[PDB]
């Protein structure tokens, strides 16, 4: 039995397995190689993954996401106090530990963050088992390099709840470096910068690698900058466009806004490979359909400050690591938003034309590395 590698991500998760001499990133039942980190509770069912995200506009108070922002934290942590203000589900305090409180089968129930993440992990484990054809019992699970002992412990506990023996909790930028084989280097220090622009967070890490030993030299970023912020710029643009065209403001209709948001995420993805995207929503508001388009250049304008902002954490990490640009051996892209051509241009330009390691789909690199490491640990 192979062990699996799981990237338990803030917004999406991904699972890989090393077998027959290579990594398989595993597609779920819908054919998607990443799965939303969402769990929903209804009057009759518990939904996880695509099925949960697919009904988030219908059921916002009982559809849980962003559990990774709570996991391992005390209730009175200022992060928890701040983040809770912008979620539609309830967070409660049980002995200075946060729980998420929902309605399920008609009864109010509350769950620790590690229970919610265990449900996502169970989904990822079941995606792997369906592909492998046998039960999986061993996994490597990744976490951000900044996670503390409690956050690591809670993630490990999520895995155990899901039925996994957690071989190791490893850092996300480490896993991304392992995916590209950068752990194989011999004696002599190499400096690797991981530029990880995810759905909800932006992490820059500088690692040294010397004869397969990793050290974290610097971390920088913004825990509230990610692809969803670019989607939000598109949403606001289209709310204004709908207003100008129909003389109706859709912005306080939470369902309309959530549905436009999901369509802007699709459009954003399309714009990484095409120079325009068509956006066509049935019955967006008061039975009015919204068919329009946006160009890549217009999208870039709408996001220009946010894209530029990704370079200051690179500068800060370099300062903290006491390195010049020229001393970085490898640049590794992680996170779906690193597919955006303007973001690649900004980073490569800042590095004076250096190559970017970008051949592994950047949504999958962390899982890919976790899978390699899980197989090493097995063996
Ligand atoms: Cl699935
Ligand atoms: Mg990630
Ligand atoms: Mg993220
Ligand atoms: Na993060």
């Amino acid at each position: 039995a192979a062990a699996i590698g799981i990237d338990l991500g803030t917004t999406y998760s991904c699972v890989g397995v090393f077998q027959h001499g290579k990594v398989e990133i595993i597609a779920n039942d819908q054919g998607n190689r990443t799965t939303p980190s969402y769990v929903a509770f209804t009057d009759t069912e518990r939904l996880i993954g695509d099925a949960a995200k697919n009904q988030v506009a219908l059921n916002p108070q009982n559809t849980v996401f962003d559990a990774k922002r709570l996991i391992g934290r005390k209730f009175g942590d200022p992060v928890v106090q701040s983040d809770m203000k912008h979620w539609p589900f309830q967070v409660i305090n049980d002995g200075d530990k946060p729980k998420v409180q929902v309605s399920y089968k008609g009864e109010t129930k509350a769950f620790y963050p590690e229970e919610i993440s265990s449900m996502v992990l169970t989904k990822m484990k079941e995606i792997a088992e369906a592909y492998l054809g046998y039960p999986v019992t061993n996994a490597v699970i990744t976490v951000p390099a900044y996670f503390n002992d409690s956050q690591r412990q809670a993630t490990k506990d999520a895995g155990v709840i899901a039925g996994l023996n957690v071989l190791r909790i490893i850092n996300e930028p480490t896993a991304a470096a392992i995916a590209y084989g950068l752990d194989r280097t011999g004696k002599g220090e190499r400096n690797v910068l991981i530029f990880d622009l995810g759905g909800g967070t932006f992490d820059v890490s500088i690692l040294t690698i010397d004869d397969g030993i990793f050290e974290v030299k610097a971390t920088a970023g913004d825990t509230h900058l990610g692809g969803e912020d670019f989607d939000n710029r598109l949403v606001n643009h289209f709310v204004e466009e709908f207003k100008r065209k129909h003389k109706k403001d859709i912005s306080q209709n939470k369902r309309a806004v959530r549905r436009l948001r999901t369509a802007c995420e699709r459009a954003k993805r399309t714009l990484s490979s095409s120079t325009q995207a068509s956006l066509e929503i049935d019955s967006l508001f008061e039975g009015i359909d919204f068919y329009t388009s946006i160009t890549r250049a217009r999208f870039e304008e709408l996001c220009s400050d946010l894209f530029r902002s990704t370079l200051e954490p690179v500068e800060k990490a370099l300062r903290d690591a006491k390195l010049d640009k020229a001393q970085i051996h490898d640049l590794v892209l992680v996170g779906g938003s690193t597919r955006i051509p303007k973001v690649q241009k900004l980073l490569q330009d800042f590095f004076n034309g250096r190559d970017l390691n970008k051949s592994i789909n950047p949504d999958e690199a962390v899982a890919y590395g976790a899978a390699v490491q899980a197989a090493i640990l097995m063996g």
